[PDB]
């Protein structure tokens, strides 16, 4: 029993965190096998950030302009290349702590653990979701660039996010480990803004199923809804559309609790209309949307 | 920017988790130096749990009745003894991954990270507070016993909790690493209940300071209060009393934000009396009490381990 926002154990990722310095800029890098991945903006000074020409800035660097520190040991950089917005530094030592890993690009609504780091040293771990507007609501201070997001389903680390930037609203933007940004963001200090964010409907439904599994039913009602009527209502509260894929994904939770997906949708419609009336669901007075259907099954 | 419920990095503790099996029961153990610590109820059948005589149950076991597995390697148990509600299994190999550590007993209101484990394998990490009623609101399934709670202070892991039991309300009870329960709980399958809980006032104030640091100021007001008047309000709303020690601990956050502790108390009094009026603080519609003043300072300053 209980239901917490739970992160994956971070040890496998801690053993990969290094500090990358280029000139006056220092940030984090991810050391896997003989390559250190880090945001390409490590080659910029604050005066290069409006319209950096990364190819031009990079061609001017030699391997010895990149200082990589793993613990108290300096690694030797023997090659460098850029892939999209990530810089890949080939080093002369394979990381002995490299876990089994893969790089995965995630979709909005997906969750992952973030190991926030400064100067190549882990500070804490928390759970995040890729918002529908392609930002993450992280907790990152200056120096956190290069910190990564990951999942560890079945002993293999799937790296899905590398932190690059903080937007004016205090939310965060980054890339997958192939250096492709999530959303329409660019690694430039030009004016950028997070688009209007919305609630991850399929995750709210998964979390209502978690509440039923954990013994709470107060929010259920005798009604059902069509999928289209549900979407017409939910969109009025800035909820993401629920697709037939989402309905299918909620199938196992529906079978376990005995509550049809569209019957849970009718409960959600009523919660949006009424609020909670002084009650809570799984210790929350708001509808939680950063648990996926997969997370609920894993935790419950 | 941003403020998340953040756990300590768990790697130092992951390297200590092992699986302990005694007969049909399998749970987790913590392997530090040449000793594996686990709940003493690993030796009980469900019927023994109704009214266990742990000394009598233990004298019937040999070292070979405890199967300890660290990853895919079986450790050799060469001794066994009980300390309060923990069983200590001496093994023939010191854990090469033993971090610098200490065993500390925490007080209600203190937070810690929990590394939830099953079959000696870490599954998740989350941040908990020891409630005023000595329970923790954890997330634990069958097989999670022996999972531990900890903090990291510099490069030293301070182990403060070992999981033993789930209570009927779905909250959790356990011991420190010396086997002393937090709360009036016993390791027996007999009627037990979590007592009425209260809110950790000093932690709510710390989280209001975190909200101010992150730009959420709507709840600030021109008023101040006295510690006695505030405590009359805290008592009325099932909040823990705020002491001068709590006020002193919040000193740095008060100096940074420019909001005196009793000025923030006046904000909290108004929130208790009026609610949030449709608003949220740090994405919450409830007053959060599982961040200590130290957690707020640490998260807002980026301390690493
Ligand atoms: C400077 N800084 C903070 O104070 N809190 C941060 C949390 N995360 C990230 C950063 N920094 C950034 O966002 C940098 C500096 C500003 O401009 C840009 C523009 C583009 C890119 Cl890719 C990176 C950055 C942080
Ligand atoms: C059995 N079980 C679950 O289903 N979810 C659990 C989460 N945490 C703990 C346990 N288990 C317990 O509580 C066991 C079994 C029940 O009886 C008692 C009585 C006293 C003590 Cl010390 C331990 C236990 C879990
Ligand atoms: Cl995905
Ligand atoms: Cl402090």
């Amino acid at each position: 029993s209980g239901f917490r926002k739970m992160a994956f154990p971070s040890g496998k990722v801690e053993g990969c965190m290094v500090q990358v310095t280029c000139g006056t800029t220092t940030l984090n890098g991810l050391w896997l096998d003989d390559v250190v991945y880090c945001p390409r903006h490590v080659i910029c000074t604050s005066e290069d950030m409006l319209n950096p020409n990364y190819e031009d800035l990079l061609i001017r660097k030699s391997n010895h302009n990149f200082l990589v520190q793993a613990g108290n040991v300096q690694l030797r950089v023997i090659g460098h290349s850029m892939q999209n917005c990530v810089l890949k530094l080939k080093v002369d030592t394979a990381n002995p702590k490299t876990p089994k890993y893969k790089f995965v690009r995630i979709q909005p609504g997906q969750t992952f653990s973030v190991l926030a780091c400064y100067n190549g040293s882990p500070s804490g771990v928390y759970q995040c979701a890729m918002r529908p507007n392609f930002t993450i609501k992280g907790s990152f201070l200056n120096g956190s660039c290069g910190s990564v997001g990951f999942n560890i389903d079945y002993d293999c680390v799937s790296f899905c996010y590398m932190h690059h930037m903080e937007l004016p609203t205090g939310v965060h933007a980054g890339t997958d480990l192939e250096g492709n940004f999530y959303g329409p963001f660019v690694d430039r200090q030009t004016a950028q803004a997070a688009g209007t964010d919305t609630t991850i409907t399929v995750n709210v439904l998964a979390w209502l199923y978690a509440a039923v599994i954990n013994g709470d039913r107060w929010f259920l009602n005798r009604f059902t809804t069509t999928l289209n009527d549900f979407n017409l209502v939910a969109m009025k509260y800035n909820y993401e559309p629920l697709t037939q894929d989402h309905v299918d994904i909620l199938g196992p939770l529906s079978a376990q609790t005995g509550i049809a997906v569209l019957d849970m949708c009718a409960s959600l419609k009523e919660l949006l209309q009424n609020g909670m009336n002084g009650r809570t669901i799984l210790g929350s007075a708001l509808l939680e949307d950063e648990f996926t259907p997969f997370d609920v099954v894993r935790q419950c």
